[PDB]
Protein backbone atom coordinates (compact mmCIF):
# COMPACT_ATOMS: atom_id res chain seq x y z
CA UNK A 1 0.00 0.00 0.00
CA UNK A 2 1.40 3.72 -0.26
CA UNK A 3 0.00 7.15 1.86
CA UNK A 4 -3.71 7.54 0.55
CA UNK A 5 -3.03 11.45 1.22
CA UNK A 6 -1.01 12.02 -1.89
CA UNK A 7 -2.74 12.47 -4.64
CA UNK A 8 -1.78 13.32 -8.65
CA UNK A 9 -1.42 17.60 -7.60
CA UNK A 10 -1.06 17.69 -3.96
CA UNK A 11 -1.37 16.23 -0.81
CA UNK A 12 -4.97 15.65 0.73
CA UNK A 13 -6.12 13.58 4.33
CA UNK A 14 -8.11 13.52 6.97
CA UNK A 15 -6.99 14.45 9.89
CA UNK A 16 -5.27 12.73 11.76
CA UNK A 17 -5.26 8.87 10.01
CA UNK A 18 -4.38 10.12 7.08
CA UNK A 19 -2.32 13.26 7.31
CA UNK A 20 -0.91 14.44 11.01
CA UNK A 21 1.84 16.60 12.23
CA UNK A 22 4.54 13.72 11.97
CA UNK A 23 3.66 13.10 8.34
CA UNK A 24 3.88 17.16 7.97
CA UNK A 25 7.40 16.65 9.80
CA UNK A 26 8.37 14.02 7.14
CA UNK A 27 7.30 15.76 4.42
CA UNK A 28 9.20 18.97 5.21
CA UNK A 29 12.59 16.81 5.43
CA UNK A 30 12.15 14.94 2.39
CA UNK A 31 11.04 18.10 0.67
CA UNK A 32 14.42 19.92 1.89
CA UNK A 33 15.98 16.94 0.00
CA UNK A 34 14.37 17.44 -3.22
CA UNK A 35 14.64 21.58 -3.71
CA UNK A 36 17.36 23.54 -5.39
CA UNK A 37 19.41 25.86 -2.46
CA UNK A 38 16.92 28.48 -0.88
CA UNK A 39 14.50 29.23 1.97
CA UNK A 40 11.38 27.80 1.88
CA UNK A 41 7.71 29.65 1.84
CA UNK A 42 5.23 28.29 4.20
CA UNK A 43 1.88 29.83 4.61
CA UNK A 44 -2.23 28.35 6.39
CA UNK A 45 -5.33 28.80 5.46
CA UNK A 46 -8.04 29.00 7.89
CA UNK A 47 -8.75 25.35 8.91
CA UNK A 48 -8.15 24.58 12.68
CA UNK A 49 -5.63 22.30 12.18
CA UNK A 50 -3.33 23.84 9.86
CA UNK A 51 -1.70 26.44 12.28
CA UNK A 52 -0.12 23.01 13.71
CA UNK A 53 0.41 21.14 10.39
CA UNK A 54 2.43 24.36 9.19
CA UNK A 55 4.61 24.13 12.81
CA UNK A 56 5.74 20.29 11.89
CA UNK A 57 7.08 21.00 8.17
CA UNK A 58 8.80 24.16 9.44
CA UNK A 59 10.39 21.81 11.57
CA UNK A 60 11.22 19.12 9.40
CA UNK A 61 12.67 21.91 6.78
CA UNK A 62 14.37 23.60 9.91
CA UNK A 63 15.78 20.40 10.61
CA UNK A 64 17.65 20.27 6.73
CA UNK A 65 18.97 22.91 7.25
CA UNK A 66 16.73 25.40 5.58
CA UNK A 67 15.81 28.98 6.29
CA UNK A 68 11.85 29.11 6.52
CA UNK A 69 9.96 31.84 5.89
CA UNK A 70 6.76 31.94 7.34
CA UNK A 71 3.90 34.12 5.65
CA UNK A 72 1.06 33.23 7.82
CA UNK A 73 -2.47 33.04 7.10
CA UNK A 74 -3.13 33.29 3.20
CA UNK A 75 -4.41 32.31 0.58
CA UNK A 76 -2.50 29.73 -1.46
CA UNK A 77 -2.21 32.04 -4.45
CA UNK A 78 0.05 34.31 -1.63
CA UNK A 79 2.51 31.12 -1.04
CA UNK A 80 2.56 30.73 -4.73
CA UNK A 81 3.26 34.85 -5.18
CA UNK A 82 5.49 35.07 -2.06
CA UNK A 83 8.06 31.72 -3.34
CA UNK A 84 8.46 33.73 -6.70
CA UNK A 85 8.58 37.26 -5.36
CA UNK A 86 11.28 36.27 -2.50
CA UNK A 87 13.15 33.90 -4.87
CA UNK A 88 12.93 31.03 -2.68
CA UNK A 89 13.54 27.43 -3.06
CA UNK A 90 9.92 26.50 -2.98
CA UNK A 91 6.55 27.09 -0.94
CA UNK A 92 3.96 25.32 0.49
CA UNK A 93 0.30 26.05 1.60
CA UNK A 94 -0.90 24.16 4.25
CA UNK A 95 -5.06 24.08 3.11
CA UNK A 96 -8.13 21.93 2.16
CA UNK A 97 -9.12 24.11 -0.21
CA UNK A 98 -13.29 22.98 -0.19
CA UNK A 99 -12.84 19.86 1.55
CA UNK A 100 -14.68 18.74 4.70
CA UNK A 101 -13.33 19.72 8.41
CA UNK A 102 -11.74 17.08 9.08
CA UNK A 103 -9.69 16.99 5.76
CA UNK A 104 -6.31 18.93 5.25
CA UNK A 105 -3.73 19.14 3.30
CA UNK A 106 -0.78 20.79 1.39
CA UNK A 107 -0.07 22.49 -2.14
CA UNK A 108 4.32 22.40 -2.95
CA UNK A 109 5.79 24.45 -5.28
CA UNK A 110 9.48 24.78 -6.12
CA UNK A 111 11.51 27.76 -7.63
CA UNK A 112 9.52 29.94 -9.37
CA UNK A 113 6.53 28.75 -7.89
CA UNK A 114 6.69 25.95 -10.60
CA UNK A 115 4.07 23.08 -9.49
CA UNK A 116 5.74 19.56 -7.59
CA UNK A 117 3.14 16.92 -9.19
CA UNK A 118 3.33 13.26 -8.72
CA UNK A 119 5.97 12.33 -11.24
CA UNK A 120 7.69 15.69 -10.84
CA UNK A 121 8.59 15.01 -7.06
CA UNK A 122 5.49 14.64 -5.06
CA UNK A 123 6.10 10.89 -4.89
CA UNK A 124 9.15 10.56 -4.52
CA UNK A 125 8.79 12.42 -1.95
CA UNK A 126 5.73 10.32 -0.87
CA UNK A 127 8.38 7.55 -1.00
CA UNK A 128 10.89 9.49 1.23
CA UNK A 129 7.90 9.96 3.85
CA UNK A 130 7.05 6.85 3.94
CA UNK A 131 10.39 5.03 4.56
CA UNK A 132 11.80 7.62 7.18
CA UNK A 133 12.16 6.11 10.27
CA UNK A 134 15.02 8.49 11.78
CA UNK A 135 14.86 10.10 14.23
CA UNK A 136 13.57 13.65 14.58
CA UNK A 137 16.81 16.15 14.17
CA UNK A 138 16.79 19.52 15.73
CA UNK A 139 16.61 22.57 13.77
CA UNK A 140 19.81 23.67 12.02
CA UNK A 141 18.18 26.85 10.60
CA UNK A 142 15.69 29.94 11.60
CA UNK A 143 12.63 30.94 10.91
CA UNK A 144 11.38 34.28 9.72
CA UNK A 145 8.13 35.65 10.23
CA UNK A 146 6.92 37.94 7.33
CA UNK A 147 3.54 38.38 7.27
CA UNK A 148 3.76 42.24 4.99
CA UNK A 149 1.17 41.40 2.15
CA UNK A 150 2.05 45.15 0.27
CA UNK A 151 4.04 43.57 -2.29
CA UNK A 152 1.00 41.10 -3.37
CA UNK A 153 -1.74 44.11 -2.76
CA UNK A 154 0.20 46.13 -5.00
CA UNK A 155 0.60 43.23 -7.96
CA UNK A 156 -2.79 42.54 -7.74
CA UNK A 157 -3.69 46.34 -7.90
CA UNK A 158 -1.54 46.35 -10.54
CA UNK A 159 -3.67 44.57 -13.38
CA UNK A 160 -6.16 47.28 -13.21
CA UNK A 161 -6.30 51.45 -14.00
CA UNK A 162 -8.14 52.75 -10.86
CA UNK A 163 -8.28 55.49 -12.30
CA UNK A 164 -11.18 53.72 -14.56
CA UNK A 165 -13.12 51.75 -11.71
CA UNK A 166 -16.15 52.79 -11.15
CA UNK A 167 -17.65 52.76 -7.97
CA UNK A 168 -19.42 49.61 -8.07
CA UNK A 169 -21.39 47.77 -5.59
CA UNK A 170 -19.90 44.51 -5.06
CA UNK A 171 -21.31 41.18 -2.95
CA UNK A 172 -18.44 39.15 -1.76
CA UNK A 173 -18.61 35.81 -0.01
CA UNK A 174 -15.33 34.75 1.72
CA UNK A 175 -17.87 31.84 2.63
CA UNK A 176 -15.66 32.15 6.35
CA UNK A 177 -12.53 31.25 4.13
CA UNK A 178 -9.58 33.72 3.96
CA UNK A 179 -10.63 36.00 1.10
CA UNK A 180 -12.13 38.59 2.99
CA UNK A 181 -9.03 39.75 4.68
CA UNK A 182 -7.58 40.56 1.24
CA UNK A 183 -10.82 42.36 0.43
CA UNK A 184 -10.41 44.52 3.06
CA UNK A 185 -6.94 44.76 2.32
CA UNK A 186 -7.72 46.21 -1.32
CA UNK A 187 -10.72 48.31 -0.18
CA UNK A 188 -9.56 51.31 0.46
CA UNK A 189 -7.52 51.66 -2.20
CA UNK A 190 -11.03 51.10 -4.64
CA UNK A 191 -13.94 52.72 -4.81
CA UNK A 192 -16.30 49.70 -4.68
CA UNK A 193 -19.01 49.50 -2.41
CA UNK A 194 -18.89 45.99 -0.99
CA UNK A 195 -21.65 44.08 0.73
CA UNK A 196 -19.97 41.29 2.46
CA UNK A 197 -21.07 37.93 3.12
CA UNK A 198 -19.81 34.85 5.40
CA UNK A 199 -17.12 37.27 5.95
CA UNK A 200 -15.00 36.36 8.53
CA UNK A 201 -12.65 33.41 8.75
CA UNK A 202 -14.08 30.79 10.97
CA UNK A 203 -12.38 27.27 10.65
CA UNK A 204 -15.39 25.82 12.13
CA UNK A 205 -17.74 26.73 9.26
CA UNK A 206 -20.68 28.08 11.02
CA UNK A 207 -22.52 28.91 7.03
CA UNK A 208 -20.94 25.55 5.70
CA UNK A 209 -18.07 24.19 3.82
CA UNK A 210 -16.62 27.00 1.64
CA UNK A 211 -17.68 25.31 -1.41
CA UNK A 212 -19.40 27.81 -3.69
CA UNK A 213 -20.55 25.34 -6.29
CA UNK A 214 -22.75 24.14 -3.43
CA UNK A 215 -26.43 25.24 -4.75
CA UNK A 216 -27.20 26.15 -0.94
CA UNK A 217 -23.99 28.42 -1.09
CA UNK A 218 -24.71 29.97 -4.38
CA UNK A 219 -28.02 30.99 -3.10
CA UNK A 220 -25.91 33.32 -0.17
CA UNK A 221 -24.32 35.27 -2.94
CA UNK A 222 -27.46 35.65 -5.11
CA UNK A 223 -30.18 36.61 -2.22
CA UNK A 224 -27.33 39.41 -1.08
CA UNK A 225 -27.01 40.75 -5.07
CA UNK A 226 -30.65 41.02 -5.30
CA UNK A 227 -31.45 42.05 -2.11
CA UNK A 228 -28.82 44.72 -2.27
CA UNK A 229 -29.07 45.46 -6.16
CA UNK A 230 -25.27 44.78 -6.26
CA UNK A 231 -23.45 44.89 -10.17
CA UNK A 232 -22.31 41.47 -9.13
CA UNK A 233 -21.54 39.16 -6.72
CA UNK A 234 -18.28 36.99 -6.36
CA UNK A 235 -17.81 33.80 -4.04
CA UNK A 236 -14.34 31.92 -3.40
CA UNK A 237 -13.67 28.78 -1.94
CA UNK A 238 -11.98 28.34 1.36
CA UNK A 239 -7.97 29.12 0.38
CA UNK A 240 -9.42 31.76 -2.43
CA UNK A 241 -7.74 30.05 -5.79
CA UNK A 242 -11.06 29.92 -7.02
CA UNK A 243 -13.49 32.63 -7.39
CA UNK A 244 -17.19 32.56 -9.03
CA UNK A 245 -19.29 35.15 -10.10
CA UNK A 246 -23.06 36.01 -10.01
CA UNK A 247 -24.41 38.95 -12.36
CA UNK A 248 -26.78 41.27 -11.35
CA UNK A 249 -29.52 39.24 -11.42
CA UNK A 250 -28.15 36.73 -9.16
CA UNK A 251 -27.20 34.55 -11.78
CA UNK A 252 -24.62 31.72 -11.39
CA UNK A 253 -22.03 32.43 -14.52
CA UNK A 254 -20.79 28.88 -16.21
CA UNK A 255 -16.85 29.17 -15.73
CA UNK A 256 -16.12 28.44 -19.46
CA UNK A 257 -17.17 32.01 -20.24
CA UNK A 258 -14.78 33.62 -17.85
CA UNK A 259 -12.18 32.56 -19.88
CA UNK A 260 -13.22 34.18 -23.18
CA UNK A 261 -13.74 37.54 -20.97
CA UNK A 262 -10.98 37.49 -19.26
CA UNK A 263 -8.64 36.74 -22.16
CA UNK A 264 -10.31 39.86 -24.17
CA UNK A 265 -9.72 42.20 -20.95
CA UNK A 266 -5.92 40.65 -20.50
CA UNK A 267 -5.38 41.24 -24.68
CA UNK A 268 -6.61 44.48 -24.20
CA UNK A 269 -3.28 45.28 -22.54
CA UNK A 270 -1.47 43.11 -23.58
CA UNK A 271 -1.82 42.82 -27.66
CA UNK A 272 -1.22 39.78 -29.68
CA UNK A 273 -0.70 37.77 -26.78
CA UNK A 274 -1.13 33.71 -26.16
CA UNK A 275 -3.61 32.43 -24.59
CA UNK A 276 -3.81 29.03 -22.81
CA UNK A 277 -6.71 27.12 -22.74
CA UNK A 278 -8.14 23.64 -21.76
CA UNK A 279 -9.66 21.01 -24.30
CA UNK A 280 -13.03 20.45 -22.56
CA UNK A 281 -14.84 23.56 -23.59
CA UNK A 282 -13.54 25.61 -26.66
CA UNK A 283 -15.11 27.43 -29.09
CA UNK A 284 -15.93 30.61 -27.67
CA UNK A 285 -12.58 30.86 -26.14
CA UNK A 286 -10.82 30.35 -29.12
CA UNK A 287 -13.38 33.04 -31.35
CA UNK A 288 -13.30 35.81 -28.19
CA UNK A 289 -9.44 35.20 -28.28
CA UNK A 290 -8.85 35.49 -32.05
CA UNK A 291 -11.22 38.51 -32.25
CA UNK A 292 -9.33 40.19 -29.27
CA UNK A 293 -6.07 39.61 -31.82
CA UNK A 294 -4.72 36.88 -29.12
CA UNK A 295 -3.56 33.44 -30.28
CA UNK A 296 -5.06 30.53 -28.67
CA UNK A 297 -3.06 28.07 -27.75
CA UNK A 298 -5.10 23.98 -26.46
CA UNK A 299 -3.31 22.46 -23.75
CA UNK A 300 -4.69 19.44 -21.64
CA UNK A 301 -6.19 20.28 -18.65
CA UNK A 302 -4.79 20.68 -14.99
CA UNK A 303 -2.61 23.12 -13.74
CA UNK A 304 0.22 21.89 -14.15
CA UNK A 305 -0.11 21.17 -17.72
CA UNK A 306 -1.51 24.38 -17.94
CA UNK A 307 1.61 26.59 -16.46
CA UNK A 308 4.01 24.68 -18.24
CA UNK A 309 2.45 25.18 -21.64
CA UNK A 310 2.36 29.20 -20.75
CA UNK A 311 5.51 29.29 -19.58
CA UNK A 312 6.66 27.33 -23.09
CA UNK A 313 4.46 29.95 -25.24
CA UNK A 314 5.61 33.19 -23.20
CA UNK A 315 1.36 32.73 -22.87
CA UNK A 316 0.00 36.37 -21.12
CA UNK A 317 -3.70 34.60 -19.17
CA UNK A 318 -4.85 30.69 -19.52
CA UNK A 319 -8.03 30.14 -17.98
CA UNK A 320 -9.96 26.40 -17.54
CA UNK A 321 -14.09 26.41 -17.38
CA UNK A 322 -13.54 24.85 -13.86
CA UNK A 323 -12.83 28.71 -12.27
CA UNK A 324 -8.87 28.47 -12.72
CA UNK A 325 -7.24 31.36 -14.31
CA UNK A 326 -3.38 31.66 -14.07
CA UNK A 327 -1.70 34.79 -15.29
CA UNK A 328 2.16 35.05 -16.75
CA UNK A 329 2.63 38.39 -14.59
CA UNK A 330 1.68 36.30 -11.75
CA UNK A 331 4.80 33.73 -12.20
CA UNK A 332 2.18 31.53 -14.20
CA UNK A 333 0.50 30.87 -10.97
CA UNK A 334 -3.86 31.11 -10.42
CA UNK A 335 -5.15 33.78 -8.97
CA UNK A 336 -8.81 33.93 -7.14
CA UNK A 337 -7.99 37.89 -6.74
CA UNK A 338 -7.10 38.94 -10.28
CA UNK A 339 -9.66 37.82 -11.94
CA UNK A 340 -12.72 40.16 -10.11
CA UNK A 341 -10.43 42.99 -10.63
CA UNK A 342 -10.16 42.31 -14.02
CA UNK A 343 -13.79 41.72 -14.37
CA UNK A 344 -15.02 44.38 -12.13
CA UNK A 345 -12.65 47.06 -14.62
CA UNK A 346 -14.44 45.80 -17.71
CA UNK A 347 -17.56 46.38 -16.64
CA UNK A 348 -16.50 49.65 -14.79
CA UNK A 349 -14.84 50.88 -18.58
CA UNK A 350 -17.51 49.59 -21.04
CA UNK A 351 -20.60 50.75 -18.88
CA UNK A 352 -22.41 47.00 -19.76
CA UNK A 353 -23.02 44.96 -16.71
CA UNK A 354 -21.55 41.51 -16.56
CA UNK A 355 -24.77 39.80 -17.28
CA UNK A 356 -24.98 41.37 -20.97
CA UNK A 357 -20.99 41.25 -21.44
CA UNK A 358 -21.63 37.14 -21.47
CA UNK A 359 -24.83 36.73 -22.79
CA UNK A 360 -24.93 37.14 -26.47
CA UNK A 361 -21.85 34.45 -25.80
CA UNK A 362 -23.36 31.68 -24.11
CA UNK A 363 -26.42 32.19 -26.86
CA UNK A 364 -23.63 31.57 -29.59
CA UNK A 365 -21.85 28.94 -27.70
CA UNK A 366 -24.61 27.17 -24.94
CA UNK A 367 -22.95 24.32 -23.14
CA UNK A 368 -23.84 21.35 -20.92
CA UNK A 369 -21.49 22.31 -17.99
CA UNK A 370 -19.87 19.62 -16.98
CA UNK A 371 -21.44 16.35 -16.05
CA UNK A 372 -20.13 13.53 -14.31
CA UNK A 373 -20.66 9.89 -14.45
CA UNK A 374 -19.69 6.78 -11.90
CA UNK A 375 -19.99 4.45 -14.10
CA UNK A 376 -19.18 0.67 -13.67
CA UNK A 377 -16.65 0.52 -16.20
CA UNK A 378 -15.41 3.77 -17.60
CA UNK A 379 -13.46 2.47 -20.86
CA UNK A 380 -16.63 0.16 -21.73
CA UNK A 381 -18.46 3.71 -21.43
CA UNK A 382 -16.59 5.97 -23.38
CA UNK A 383 -16.37 3.28 -26.45
CA UNK A 384 -20.20 2.90 -26.36
CA UNK A 385 -20.28 6.69 -26.69
CA UNK A 386 -17.56 6.38 -29.56
CA UNK A 387 -19.31 3.17 -31.17
CA UNK A 388 -22.55 5.24 -31.24
CA UNK A 389 -21.11 8.26 -33.26
CA UNK A 390 -18.77 6.46 -35.32
CA UNK A 391 -21.10 6.99 -38.22
CA UNK A 392 -21.01 10.43 -38.59
CA UNK A 393 -17.36 10.45 -38.30
CA UNK A 394 -16.49 13.23 -36.35
CA UNK A 395 -13.14 15.41 -36.04
CA UNK A 396 -11.43 13.76 -33.28
CA UNK A 397 -8.40 14.88 -30.69
CA UNK A 398 -6.47 12.96 -27.84
CA UNK A 399 -5.42 15.91 -26.22
CA UNK A 400 -6.48 15.13 -22.90
CA UNK A 401 -9.53 12.01 -23.11
CA UNK A 402 -11.86 11.96 -26.26
CA UNK A 403 -12.50 15.47 -27.94
CA UNK A 404 -14.94 14.70 -31.19
CA UNK A 405 -16.02 17.78 -33.20
CA UNK A 406 -19.59 17.23 -35.18
CA UNK A 407 -19.43 20.45 -37.39
CA UNK A 408 -22.42 22.57 -35.38
CA UNK A 409 -21.76 20.69 -32.00
CA UNK A 410 -18.66 18.82 -29.69
CA UNK A 411 -17.94 17.00 -27.01
CA UNK A 412 -14.97 15.91 -24.52
CA UNK A 413 -14.98 12.77 -22.60
CA UNK A 414 -12.58 12.92 -20.04
CA UNK A 415 -11.50 10.16 -17.10
CA UNK A 416 -10.37 12.72 -14.25
CA UNK A 417 -6.81 12.57 -12.70
CA UNK A 418 -8.23 13.17 -9.38
CA UNK A 419 -11.31 10.97 -9.23
CA UNK A 420 -12.38 7.96 -10.62
CA UNK A 421 -15.50 9.35 -12.65
CA UNK A 422 -16.33 10.45 -16.81
CA UNK A 423 -16.61 14.11 -16.73
CA UNK A 424 -18.90 15.07 -20.56
CA UNK A 425 -18.80 18.87 -21.63
CA UNK A 426 -20.93 19.46 -24.48
CA UNK A 427 -21.74 22.20 -26.24
CA UNK A 428 -22.92 23.33 -29.87
CA UNK A 429 -22.82 26.54 -32.38
CA UNK A 430 -25.64 28.34 -31.21
CA UNK A 431 -28.35 25.63 -31.05
CA UNK A 432 -30.03 24.72 -27.40
CA UNK A 433 -32.09 22.38 -28.81
CA UNK A 434 -29.19 20.13 -30.28
CA UNK A 435 -27.85 20.80 -26.90
CA UNK A 436 -30.02 19.05 -24.94
CA UNK A 437 -30.62 16.51 -27.17
CA UNK A 438 -27.38 15.62 -27.35
CA UNK A 439 -26.49 15.75 -24.15
CA UNK A 440 -29.57 13.55 -22.90
CA UNK A 441 -28.29 10.98 -25.86
CA UNK A 442 -24.53 10.82 -24.51
CA UNK A 443 -26.06 10.41 -21.03
CA UNK A 444 -28.16 7.46 -21.92
CA UNK A 445 -25.29 5.68 -23.31
CA UNK A 446 -22.63 6.45 -20.25
CA UNK A 447 -24.98 5.18 -18.25
CA UNK A 448 -25.99 2.04 -20.44
C1 LIG B 1 -6.83 20.30 -8.56
C2 LIG B 1 -7.46 20.78 -9.34
O1 LIG B 1 -8.22 21.74 -8.79
O2 LIG B 1 -8.37 19.74 -9.93
C3 LIG B 1 -9.10 20.25 -11.10
C4 LIG B 1 -9.95 19.12 -11.69
O3 LIG B 1 -9.13 18.18 -12.36
P1 LIG B 1 -9.84 16.86 -13.08
O4 LIG B 1 -10.45 15.98 -12.02
O5 LIG B 1 -8.78 16.04 -13.83
O6 LIG B 1 -10.94 17.34 -14.03
C5 LIG B 1 -8.11 20.81 -12.16
O7 LIG B 1 -8.77 21.30 -13.31
C6 LIG B 1 -7.31 21.91 -11.55
O8 LIG B 1 -6.40 22.50 -12.57
C7 LIG B 1 -6.53 21.43 -10.41
O9 LIG B 1 -5.79 22.56 -9.81
MG1 LIG C 1 -8.91 26.14 -3.68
Amino acid sequence: MTLPAFKAYDIRGRVPDELNEDLARRIGVALAAQLDQGPVVLGHDVRLASPALQEALSAGLRASGRDVIDIGLCGTEEVYFQTDYLKAAGGVMVTASHNPMDYNGMKLVREQARPISSDTGLFAIRDTVAADTAAPGEPTASEQSRTDKTAYLEHLLSYVDRSTLKPLKLVVNAGNGGAGLIVDLLAPHLPFEFVRVFHEPDGNFPNGIPNPLLPENRDATAKAVKDNGADFGIAWDGDFDRCFFFDHTGRFIEGYYLVGLLAQAILAKQPGGKVVHDPRLTWNTVEQVEEAGGIPVLCKSGHAFIKEKMRSENAVYGGEMSAHHYFREFAYADSGMIPWLLIAELVSQSGRSLADLVEARMQKFPCSGEINFKVADAKASVARVMEHYASLSPELDYTDGISADFGQWRFNLRSSNTEPLLRLNVETRGDAALLETRTQEISNLLRG
